[PDB]
């Protein structure tokens, strides 16, 4: 069929990311216009999951990826408010399904945040941007990480304190910060350091302060298990799936 290979760039989505529409079929795709690029394409070619942004191919580098019409999770969070608890729980279930998948194939995202969490037409959460992602398990052998990656309010404390650390508890921590943002509409600290008063207040269990005062006791008990400073004592995803609020039936 002629012209099915022609795509029209209609608007900027956020190098740059552009919404491209097929001339013939009117199918929409997101086009990412860019050592690190080669790894991103290689990691993207491994991915196939319902809660991970689809990769269609590559061809200046033009990465062709899934268009998510619901936009960013970031824009569903009302500043200092958050969102209804049942929406946050459903998005958190979908985030865990995505993270379990990635960890299962030995990939760590390393920059989980609401800007990188996209929503399709049915508001299904999709993990996006594997530009900072790396392989932490190969030939069933785990590789400890040492590189500084991520966004300070979402990074786990071990990344700032230790020379080497396990990949999986780092992504679990960033997921607990995303959960905090969804339920309170605010980030708890600039970074997880003892010099940070908000971080020190949390370790001292001062949950009568913001953002914790806005969060119900059942999701707050989950956050007490995720935002644990020692990554060896931090709750794992199999145990998050057993948490009481995680399995609480909720409706608006
Ligand atoms: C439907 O709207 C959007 C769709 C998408 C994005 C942003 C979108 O929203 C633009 C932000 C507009 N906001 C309005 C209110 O507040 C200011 C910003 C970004 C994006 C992507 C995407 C796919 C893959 C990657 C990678 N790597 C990066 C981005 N796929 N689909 C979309």
């Amino acid at each position: 069929v002629p012209f099915v290979e022609d795509w029209d760039l209609v608007q900027t989505l956020g190098g740059e990311v552009q919404l491209a529409v097929n001339r013939v079929t009117e199918e929409a795709v997101a086009v990412k216009i860019v050592e690190n690029i080669k790894k991103e394409i290689c990691i993207n070619k491994m991915l196939n999951h319902e809660n991970v942004v689809k990769f269609y191919g590559h061809r200046i580098q033009y990465l062709f990826l899934e268009y998510c019409s619901g936009g960013e999770l970031f824009d569903r969070i009302e500043p200092d408010i958050g969102m209804p608890e049942p929406d946050a729980q459903r998005f958190f279930h979908q985030l865990m399904a995505g993270v379990v998948y990635l960890h299962g194939i030995g990939i760590t995202h390393r920059d989980i945040k609401p800007e990188n969490l996209l929503l399709d037409e049915r508001d299904n959460l999709k993990i996006s941007d594997f530009g900072l992602a790396t392989v932490f398990r190969y030939n069933n052998r785990e590789r400890l990480l040492n590189k500084m990656c991520g966004t300070l309010p979402y990074v786990a404390p071990e990344l700032l304190k230790r020379r080497e650390f396990h990949a999986e508890p780092v992504d679990v921590w960033s997921c607990g910060i995303v959960l905090t943002a969804m339920l309170a509409g605010e980030l708890p600290w600039d970074q997880p350091s003892d010099s940070c008063q908000e971080y020190s207040d949390w370790k001292e269990k001062k949950t009568y302060l913001n953002p914790w005062k806005k969060i119900d006791s059942a999701p707050l008990a989950l956050l007490h298990k995720i935002l644990v400073e020692n990554p060896s004592a931090r709750i794992t995803i199999p145990d998050i799936k057993k948490d009481r609020w995680y399995n609480k039936p909720l409706k608006k």
